[PDB]
């Protein structure tokens, strides 16, 4: 059992994931009390795409080492992803308690899913950042160059058909064309996926494939290019590499557009946000010194021709009736967010709720939940996984997009609005809970940022039972869509590049 588990750990290392699971299973069966085993069976199954089973292992892992914070955090994040709300209140309290005593175990990105103040979030991101910052030894300090073309770098694991590259690409294209004085460098931590996004990016910047490399080497590689300002678009989220940034390969390091919160990190100099999503009230809760673009913090791909979707029926929708949708990551679909969406459904009879098909049995769960809330399960409709262009097309059948709290739709909110679908949100009290709000505000749709849950249901019921007002809202989105600066990458470029040159001067750049 102790041996098995390690062979199967070997299999794990050499992507023979299928057998890793069958070995680790064989171990777990024979020694069902061994927490370390339960724990490896769990990462095993997960990476063999057996979600439900994977989470079952973390449950037992938790039953065996109840006082263990890291396991508890891992279990909660797994249950959110599967929309399994058994004991969510307790689990959520333990994770927050850990952060408070931290130790250390809560991953900051998972933590974004919790009902937690901007303060707890800072505590959490600082605690993590510290354990990393200590175990590492920074590279020889350097300074922003005095003379010349400013070298600006961005590191990300989604350059290509992913959120990051998918938001930044028209931006990178505008900057090549409008900000010649800036030299744009993309350090891509994932390989060429053959997406036209990946080509475009490579065509608009100098794209370095550092996918082969390790933390130390990556830093050293960035430093080889003598990058003056280095943007972390990663951020505490999956596909590393914070330890890269801890080596401070660049003398100025900016947290932007990727991780919707503070880094808590001593190696991170600036965060870039906006007046709305990061307002003065919230600055004390950022370790970075705050910068702000003139408009919304988020760019997007303003060349996308939204395609034509298949008929409502071929998309599983009925023909008449309002389609309110919430395309978002499953972990964001919390009890509070589902309740308020289902409340709309109850009071507006005709009507339907369109969701992304989640992992494991998430969809069965949300069905059963809808029924518990006294709503026909048939009225939830689930979209499968689809290439961006076909996915993006689906918003054409959407009537109103209903945001989640406390972790807003981010790229999906930008996607809706671009296709012309209004987005309803309740801007909360942390950056991540204010991303929709900031798009709406900057687009001019303040009436779509409402105060609380009751207001959310009220506004949505208003729109859903008055198609006249609803059709007119779309019309309004459309005007605002082409006239606000939110979707003017050209202006966004000019803004960014100027704010970039400014930062550079403060750290002693003499331009030219
Ligand atoms: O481009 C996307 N394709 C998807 O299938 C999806 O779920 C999403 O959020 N974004």
């Amino acid at each position: 059992p102790e041996a098995v588990a390690r062979l199967g750990r070997v299999r794990w290392t050499q992507q023979r994931h299928a057998e890793a699971a069958v070995l680790l299973q064989q171990a777990s069966d024979a020694a069902p009390e061994h927490p370390g085993i339960a724990l490896w069976l769990g990462h095993a199954l997960e990476d063999a795409g057996q979600a439900e089973a994977a989470a079952a292992a973390y449950t037992r892992a938790h039953q065996l080492l109840p006082e263990e914070p890291y396991i508890t955090a891992q279990l909660l994040n797994w249950r959110r992803r599967l929309c399994d709300w058994r004991a969510l209140d307790v689990l959520s309290a333990q994770v927050r308690a850990a952060v408070a005593q931290g130790v250390g175990a809560v991953e900051p990105f998972a933590f974004l899913s919790e009902d937690a103040s901007a303060a707890e979030q800072l505590a959490c991101a600082r605690t993590r950042a510290q354990a990393i910052a200590a175990s590492v030894r920074p590279l020889a300090p350097t300074r922003v160059r005095s003379k010349g073309p400013l070298r600006v770098g961005f590191v990300s694991n989604g350059f290509g058909a992913h959120p990051t590259g998918l938001l930044t690409v028209a931006l990178f294209e505008a900057l090549q064309r409008r900000q010649p004085d800036l030299q744009m460098h993309l350090f891509a931590t994932s390989g060429d996926d053959g997406s036209t996004l990946r080509t475009r990016l490579a065509q608009a910047s100098t794209l370095h494939d550092v996918t082969a490399l390790g933390h130390l080497a990556t830093a050293k590689h960035i430093r080889h290019h003598g990058i003056d300002l280095l943007f972390d678009l990663r951020g505490w989220g999956g596909g590393g590499r914070p330890e890269v940034f801890a080596l401070r390969p660049a003398p100025v390091q900016v947290n932007w557009l990727a991780y919707p919160g503070t880094s808590g990190a001593p190696w991170m100099d600036y965060v870039l946000g906006d007046a709305f999503a990061l307002p003065p009230a919230l600055e004390p809760f950022y370790s970075e010194h705050v910068l702000r673009l003139q408009g919304a913090f988020q760019p997007s791909d303003t060349s996308r021709v939204v395609a034509e979707p298949p008929s409502r029926t071929q998309c599983g929708l009925p023909e008449q009736g309002v389609v309110l949708c919430c395309f978002n990551n499953s972990y964001k679909l919390n009890p509070q967010s589902m309740a308020r969406m289902l409340a709309v459904l109850r009071e507006v009879p005709d009507s339907v709720l369109w969701l992304l098909s989640g992992p494991g049995e998430a969809d069965a769960r949300l069905r059963a939940f809808a029924h518990a809330q006294g709503v026909d399960a048939q009225r939830l409709v689930f979209m499968p996984k689809l290439p961006h262009p076909q996915y993006l097309a689906r918003y054409r059948h959407a009537d109103l997009f209903l945001d989640t709290h406390p972790y807003n739709a981010h790229t999906t909110a930008s996607d809706a609005l671009w296709t012309g679908c209004p987005v309803l949100t309740t801007p909360g009290e942390t950056f991540a809970a204010r991303v929709a709000g900031s798009l709406n505000h900057h687009l001019g749709l303040d009436e779509m940022n409402v105060a609380d849950d009751a207001a959310f249901v009220a506004k949505a019921v208003a729109l859903a039972s008055d198609p006249a007002a609803l059709t007119a809202l779309h019309a309004r989105v459309d005007v605002l869509r082409r006239a606000s600066g939110v979707f003017h990458m050209d202006g966004f470029a000019d803004d960014f590049g100027a704010l970039l040159q400014a930062l550079a001067r403060r750290h002693g750049w003499l331009g030219i």
